């Protein structure tokens, strides 16, 4: 009894995703999904002769959903952290990263360091329930933290000037600044902290070992990096 | 109950090997075995105060044998793949590689790309039941695929002109072209895909963890890369 | 029941340490413990909202203590080896190293190789029950091996001239020669063999997987390498 076997038998892979996080997972205005981790999710399902079932979830509900067993694996640009390690397993990482700022191109110079950023006159905007929030709350003792529930729309807020910056994964900062010409990803090559992206798993060795092997291959074949770039340069809508 | 404990108690390590794959495993005309993975198998058995029992197997029978529990571990130049990951575990890899062609030196230019190779007038020869076959069947929609049961002899077939080329592990192509002066390993530095060599294991965490530790040391001590070379430059017979 | 869950519930982490091994673990004359692995042990306990309980142990008693389940993890400059792998698990390593000699500066030239060192007129001193002893017994067929129970005081013995040299971890040789001006760490850059430092764990996947994640982060954040140095340059007493 590994759910690897459950799945193989089933011919069905329940994959949890949020659909608010380009380029990993966006819910099209059709109602279907699209993104890197979705792409990758398909490939995984293919490799097990499983049909891809996509289960919607949200950062706030991720771990309730996990504990309720509402899915087999979570693929949605999920940052590895220990708070999560407490209940769930994690694949090997597929992306090294860390939090870095995105801001108005013009204003760039003013938001290079936490030091600058943690000032009373400053507003950081973040989406709720994930490492973005957790990281802001943990680090901003002086500035204001604005919580914007819809992550898709969140970056327009900066364009619109409703906030000064967001500190998110350097990859997302890279992407949004493509989609919002106004915005500028702040030293993404050199993020403020270190964290990884990996897929959230149940505590199931045999399954982890598989997912790892699968992912490890993809990585080393260059397929990972390849599809990664694809989805970055992909012609997304700007919000919805 | 890990078979680590079974083995330690026993003082006996059943190692499955094919004996058709120089330089990892060849069965001498004596009936004894020789090769890298054999060498390495001994070392493993030594490390557990176990006696080395060598179990013969064949690519076609590998996973039947595995499921029948006809052995403790398989050491035989075994390519990590997911089809296998479905039932069995794998050690950490001990070699990177990928499939590349071997052909008559003279004919080299004609077989540089899959593109060239997948032509109706072409015969690829492969040994049955393994990644070589699986890869050919997967990639040759136009050419003829000849299945030659004995992998030791298989390369003479090309020398003899019973086939145009074989696509195998770049390391084997490298070796055979040493042993069959006529044959020529095609851009081994740049193989058509990526795959690793590792040892096939049962789903036993404690045992994997041990094997890994062992192998990880060997690797990092330089013993791995050392013995590896040894067996490559070793003076093999040509077929039997 | 992973003891990860036992611990989280408990709010208590039993960490085994010897307190005889600067810079990883020394028992102060103030009574407390201090060292890198202690530091790191705290951090681990913090990360699980656990209180740090330190369990004393000794190399001779380490694996007895382990099998008796007298602790949750062992953090004490513990060399990964297979003899141990037989019963216990190990975290990912946090340090590469290998055995090298420490001796009177004056006498250095005489103890460069095992070759020199395994002479009938020579006395090697080692602390009992660990890789230092195991390595000496394994390698010194000709010389005399003196077993000194207290590892803190052991290096004075050489200063005092009760032995010619000790062969220990190049990091410890590096440290003692700072603390005993008389002594000199012999080509620490090039140790006689290879081994890693890691934390000894029970056979508990979920817990290993956590510890690893924790340690992996610490490593990659630079916190590992940072605190490491701290404790090396730290102003230790000389014995007690």
């Amino acid at each position: 009894e590994s759910r690897l076997d459950r799945i193989l038998e089933s011919g069905v892979l329940r994959v949890a995703t949020t659909g608010d996080y380009k380029p990993f997972s966006y819910r099209t205005e059709e109602g279907g999904y699209a993104g890197f981790d979705v792409d990758m999710a398909q490939r995984l399902a293919e490799s097990l002769g499983a049909k891809l079932v996509v289960v919607p979830t949200s950062w706030p509900n991720l771990m309730r959903d996990f504990a309720d067993d509402r899915f087999d694996i979570a693929m949605s640009g999920i940052s590895i952290n220990l708070e999560r390690q407490r209940q769930a397993y994690f694949s090997i990482p597929y992306l090294r990263d860390g939090k870095t700022p995105i801001t108005l191109c013009s204003e760039e110079a003013r938001f290079q360091t936490l030091e600058q950023i943690d000032q009373p006159g400053v507003t950081a905007i973040v989406n709720p329930g994930g490492t973005n929030e957790k990281f802001a709350r943990a680090n901003l003792k002086k500035a204001r933290i604005l919580v914007h529930p819809d992550n898709v729309t969140i970056f327009q807020q900066i364009v619109d000037g409703k906030a000064d910056l967001m500190m998110t994964d350097a990859i997302e900062a890279r992407l949004q600044s493509r989609l919002h010409p106004e915005l500028c990803a702040v030293h993404p090559q050199q993020p403020f902290d270190f964290a990884e992206k990996a897929y959230l798993l149940p505590r199931d060795e045999a399954f982890k070992r598989y997912v790892d092997q699968w992912l490890h291959i993809a990585e080393q074949s260059g397929l990972l990096r390849q599809r990664m770039e694809h989805w970055l340069e992909y012609r997304w809508p700007t919000a919805h």
